[PDB]
């Protein structure tokens, strides 16, 4: 269909814009070398991917689908769901996907684009907000037979999420520190939900 | 003294190259321009700043001592020392020092050297590290007769500066979202601790 070979297309472009990205560098990839290579496969006209910020965040939009479904789906196996264990498969598939090589190389990408007068970054956080894993979390909390969790579940929500990504990710990103081992995220998120559940 | 003068002219060039990262803008700054606005109060010869990126990582130097004094004393007010008023007065203070736009500003900066290949920053944490504010938390856990507080303290320090900084700090860098007034601040802080003493 002629929308099957348009999806191709951006397809093709977005592969062509993230093979750049990881080899020769976030900063040093033109919108024209991604034009280049992708050759005819993108003719100027039709596109959206206007600029090569607007691709980074057009991958960003399918990474972020894909890890969301990723999370929910392990998070759903449980049926039983004790909060206790509700959080504690979030956490291991949450912190899982922040201990991979992408994970930093995209943060950094980022991280990067703290002086960009074009606001791609603001305008994206801000129309993707219901694709961000927390609201999972904060679905579950709304859920809980409490007076406490349903009010604040959204800043539960970010404070779970937080306790378990930083600063850890901050520092792969600034100074690339090393990633967790399975043993040690596994490690970490037990300890956070005790302290999250329980207090110290 | 000749050493008195030698500080004050390190101090000269320190505030010179301060002021330029703030009107100018750190990427746009060069070394040569602080040279240049510092005049002969800077002789090529005998420094240490032998940098732009070294000498805003000795401006860091100073604040991020000024921080730490500044932390302690409010934190060292406290005599009686309740774990849960301690923690509140560690995290007022903490939470208002990342509440200033020169929290966000240098924060850009540090954001902004991702991609430096001369790793001053992963060389400045790491000579460093005793001179964070988390030290002063870490210090207390130990002091708690406790078997749990002391053996993960440092861990614990980490937790709750992590639970009151972020993710709020990223955002008021990498979009420049808004800082917390005080009553915002007083509201996390106690919101906070609560979780972090208690458990949900
Ligand atoms: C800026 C970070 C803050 C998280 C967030 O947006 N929370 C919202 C809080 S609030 O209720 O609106 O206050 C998040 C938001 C989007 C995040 C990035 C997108 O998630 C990009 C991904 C790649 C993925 O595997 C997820 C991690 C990551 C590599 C992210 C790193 C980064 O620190 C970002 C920018
Ligand atoms: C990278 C951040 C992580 C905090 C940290 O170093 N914790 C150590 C954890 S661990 O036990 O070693 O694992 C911190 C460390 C030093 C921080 C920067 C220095 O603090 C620069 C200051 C300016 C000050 O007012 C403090 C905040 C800040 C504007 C910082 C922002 C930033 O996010 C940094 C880089």
């Amino acid at each position: 269909t002629p929308s099957q070979k348009v999806l191709a297309r951006q397809e093709k472009i977005k592969a062509v814009a993230l093979e750049l990205f990881l080899t020769k560098g976030y900063q040093e990839t033109s919108l024209s070398d991604i034009i280049k290579l992708s050759g005819g496969s993108y003719s100027n006209i039709y596109d959206g991917f206007k600029s090569k910020e607007g691709l980074f965040f057009e991958i960003l939009d399918d990474i972020c689908k894909k890890h969301f479904h990723l999370i929910y789906s392990k998070t759903q196996e449980i049926k039983n769901g004790t909060l206790k264990e509700i959080l504690t498969s979030f956490g291991l598939a949450f912190i899982e996907i922040f201990n991979q090589p992408e994970a930093v190389a995209f943060g950094k990408i980022i991280y990067s684009q703290v002086y960009d007068k074009d606001r791609h970054l603001a305008n994206w956080i801000e129309n993707n907000q219901q694709n961000f894993s927390y609201n999972i979390l904060m679905g579950f909390f709304k859920q809980q037979n409490n007076s406490y969790m349903k009010k604040n579940a959204e800043k539960l929500a970010v404070l779970f999420c937080t306790m378990l990504k930083e600063p850890y990710h901050h520092l792969n990103v600034l100074i690339n520190a090393p990633l967790k081992n399975k043993k040690e995220q596994k490690e970490h998120v037990e300890f956070v939900v005790n302290v999250f559940l329980n207090g110290i």
